[PDB]
């Protein structure tokens, strides 16, 4: 267990991270026009 | 009980505050250039 709880404060941290990335990586990388472009693809193609 | 839900009380809201700080500190404190240098620096090491 020296190393076991250090598996799960690397497990966690790892998949965390890649959880907190999903909910923030929106952001990072004119967004009237990079919206409005997408609206007019998705509706053109119905 | 009197104190040792208010333990929970400040036991959440000391952790679940540095859960949050976690997920938002990345934000405060040029971003394409502080971008490119770390992504020239990491594929430079390979
Ligand atoms: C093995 C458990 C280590 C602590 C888990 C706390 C993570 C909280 C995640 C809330 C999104
Ligand atoms: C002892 C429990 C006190 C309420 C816990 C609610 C915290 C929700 C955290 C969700 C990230
Ligand atoms: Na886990
Ligand atoms: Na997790
Ligand atoms: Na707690
Ligand atoms: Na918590």
């Amino acid at each position: 267990t020296i190393p076991l709880v250090c598996i799960y404060m690397l497990s966690t941290n790892i998949l965390l991270v890649n959880l907190l990335v999903a909910m923030f990586g929106y952001t990072v990388g004119n967004n009237d026009q990079v919206w409005k472009f997408q609206r007019f693809f998705l509706v053109q193609e119905y």
